[PDB]
């Protein structure tokens, strides 16, 4: 298919990836929710990317800020047809260090796994009832899913715990929900980036191209995703080759 | 190695996975503290099972409680050599139901990664501090961490994102923590276990042998993976070759 | 944004089992978006009339990809008629349906069935892979120090391989697995290497099939394929990794 | 307690790559825990000098595992010398150290050792695999129905091969994929297949490389896999799954 007339609602949509992945589906035609924090700078992004853009302030971990978000999208758009999960944070914080006598907080853990896992699940079970109003088209698809995982899912590094375990889970539940709903004509996938140029030593560790990711091949991915019916149920790593150290 | 004379932490182990895996090691000559939440018939387990064996009430979403379980291993035993992560629960919950309009709740969502997941971590960080404390023996080796993951970390089915995630999770923090603890001789691995005979139609659908799990198949992996020294940073399905259908 | 090549536009693509199947899908959606096809398939094959059919910019090389001088040849005919080489995607490939051992019938899985699958589908895409690198590696590099990009064909076999797919699951997890150490060996001189790994598609390799698909519940169209081939080719940081296209399906033993 | 075997005492194994490594590892432990091994190794190799210093449970089968006569010589032998074989180990293989391509010296990995690693490493384990479960097949069921067991050896190269190898990584790969459909297709007769994936070990086949390890930080002693080896055999519920045996260890490409 093409993404033109689509509505997208993307999260962490004021930087970054999912800012990179507005601008390209608004530019091919497809209209764009930015579902991001308050004083995020969403606003300004918004009204930057033109009338086919809003700005939906929510946090992704609150039930009650996500419903307002979907709500206002489809006072906005109509409908909602395509949600990118890219709203994340992260920690390096190692396990324990016996030199330092140093243990890693409880409640760094729980932080990064509410927002990046907890997070997308909720953003996940509520837009699913909203694409679940859409007749189905020609091939009885209603929505298309996409989660953002990180090559941290199979390869974290000392100090990545927390975000491993976070981004293990996304990778994790991508087969369960596709089967949960696929009687109703959801694809969901996840994409599992390498090391990219968001907000030289990391660069020169990719084997070709040797640099970061632009933010731009993350939004290409995506648009393929979308256009391509018989992705589902799947990660699919973007990283140039690389494969992470264990790191110090 | 041989685990007689090894100190062994184990959670939910008044039951199923790790009741059957302290019997075994308390039958090899090991001393097993079981850590499990009050009222789950724990000390009538430890009492059964002769004074190398006792209770420590703890629910492993608490720091005070699994700070408390392991003063109470240090104080009978003096040390503590090998933790196994078997508490945990279960919920099955489909996502979105179009036909009956029902959406997974956040707090069933949440519930499942904090014991599984949160829960998993939580001994994890503090148990490694305390064998930290042991002085290396001749191989470098201080401890050895064992979790439970579940084939659905890889193939969940319908109704389980929830519990999917939380095991996603335990298995893409495997790695990281291994390499964490590395400098300090803890090793550290995870058991995906298929379906197993814990607290007919299920049976039939395993390949060879075609029936649930035995849960000393389990305890006989537990031991297998403390006795060989160069297990690390992996994941070992046990599970009789199933690769789950996506179910209804 | 980083210089990069983005297009298809202008590429010259040689596409093992390009006379029918996914491989034709694929010089069909590349010729139609303005790339240049060499269909390698057997002489034996449909591939002229192929050829033929999807007009000046696409020729057929015959040749069996488990022959060092065959492969020689086409890559000779491709440079000869369009120059330059940029993109190789393997799809030649073969199948067999049998059990390692039937106690039922007291019968065993032939060698000879065995070693025909590897040599055609795991030796045959490695020996159009070194040969193809060494062609790609003359290139001057592109805007993103790229010379070449290569994609082969797995099977979702790979990782579920059924009831009397031994041999074929073999091959397609040769081919998952040489992906990286392949892409690694050609980093340096600018060759990406990626690998797709199908489900069950409509081609002449091919309804309780398309039933068990949870969503779209069909057989993969193989203009999915070639949509995905484009994909890998536009995107410059797709290397190293084999991506599923499967409608999600997980294949249970079957009988 | 589901009845089962879960002792290796009085099995009789047929392990190939036995005259040397991993393979005479396997062996020493086995028969110390008193079962009876069969040496599967070529005839140029020392497995009769290391059969006769095992003892009398103990014998070499002089055999190339690419042969289908070689293989069916070794089973009648440890047929007539042991009577039922109850499980077999693949631990038979050679390795290769070449890129796919070097532009700076303009040089192209060879097809014959791409070949000729695939021929050994992965038709010579599906040679033994099909020849050994038809023996298995005639085998009376023990307790849990159980007529057979069957570990193969890949290595962590299937899923993190590094420059140079290319064709062994292929050959592990092919190993990975082939064992689940190979655990399906004999499931119903009470064959396990299970596959061990070691990382750097210190056999003949191999300071710098031990320092790789998170920990411990050293080359595996081929004993280590030994005691997996026995694990697997012991635990009736490990079926159609690879395990890495590999102190943690994740490889970078190298040079
Ligand atoms: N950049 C990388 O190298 C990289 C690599 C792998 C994975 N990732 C993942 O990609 C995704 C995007 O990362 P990025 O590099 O674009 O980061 P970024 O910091 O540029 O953007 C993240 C956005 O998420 C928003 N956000 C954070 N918490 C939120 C919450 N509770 N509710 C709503 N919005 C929230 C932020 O305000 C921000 O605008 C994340 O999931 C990240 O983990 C990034
Ligand atoms: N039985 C199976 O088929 C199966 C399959 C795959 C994975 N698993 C996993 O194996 C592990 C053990 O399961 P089981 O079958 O033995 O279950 P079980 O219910 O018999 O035992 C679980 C134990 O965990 C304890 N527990 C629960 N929450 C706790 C908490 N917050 N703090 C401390 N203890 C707590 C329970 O009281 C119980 O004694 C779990 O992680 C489970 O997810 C089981
Ligand atoms: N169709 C599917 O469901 C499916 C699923 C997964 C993977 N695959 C793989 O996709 C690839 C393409 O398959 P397809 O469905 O298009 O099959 P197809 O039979 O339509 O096309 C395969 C082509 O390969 C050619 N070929 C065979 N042996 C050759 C040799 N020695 N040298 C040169 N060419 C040779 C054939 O002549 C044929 O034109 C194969 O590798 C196959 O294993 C197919
Ligand atoms: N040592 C390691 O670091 C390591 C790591 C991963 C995997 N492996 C694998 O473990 C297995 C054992 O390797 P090893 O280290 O013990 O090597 P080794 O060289 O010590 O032993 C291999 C044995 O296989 C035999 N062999 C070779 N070709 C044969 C053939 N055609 N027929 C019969 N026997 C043949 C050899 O004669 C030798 O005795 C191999 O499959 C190897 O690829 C080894």
């Amino acid at each position: 298919r093409s993404v033109k007339g689509l509505v997208a609602v993307i999260t962490g949509g004021a930087s970054g990836l999912g800012l990179a992945t507005a601008e390209r589906l608004v530019g091919q035609g497809a209209s764009a929710v930015l579902l991001d924090l308050p004083n995020s700078g969403g606003e300004a992004q918004a009204k930057k990317l033109g009338n086919n853009c809003v700005f939906a302030p929510a946090d992704v971990t609150s039930e009650k800020d996500v419903q307002t978000a979907l709500a206002l999208a489809k006072g906005k758009f109509g409908r909602v047809d395509v949600a990118v999960n890219c709203a994340g944070i992260a920690v390096a914080s190692k396990t324990y260090n016996l030199k330092k006598g140093q243990t890693h907080t409880l409640e760094d853990f729980q932080r990064v796994l509410d927002v990046n896992l907890m997070g997308t699940f909720n953003v996940i079970r509520l837009v699913a009832g909203e694409m679940g109003q859409n007749e189905p088209d020609q091939g009885g698809q209603r929505g298309v899913i996409i989660n953002t995982a990180s090559v941290a899912a199979f390869e974290g590094q000392v100090g990545q715990a927390a975000y491993s375990a976070s981004k293990g889970g996304i990778v994790g539940m991508t087969l369960p929900i596709a089967r949960d709903l696929a009687p109703i004509g959801i694809r969901v996938m996840t994409i599992a980036p390498g090391l990219f140029g968001t907000p030289n030593f990391l660069a020169s560790q990719v084997p070709f191209p040797s640099r970061l990711g632009d933010p731009a091949e993350y939004a290409h991915l995506v648009q393929a995703i979308i256009e391509n019916p018989f992705l589902n149920g799947e990660v699919i790593r973007l990283d140039g080759a690389i494969r992470m150290q264990p790191g110090s």
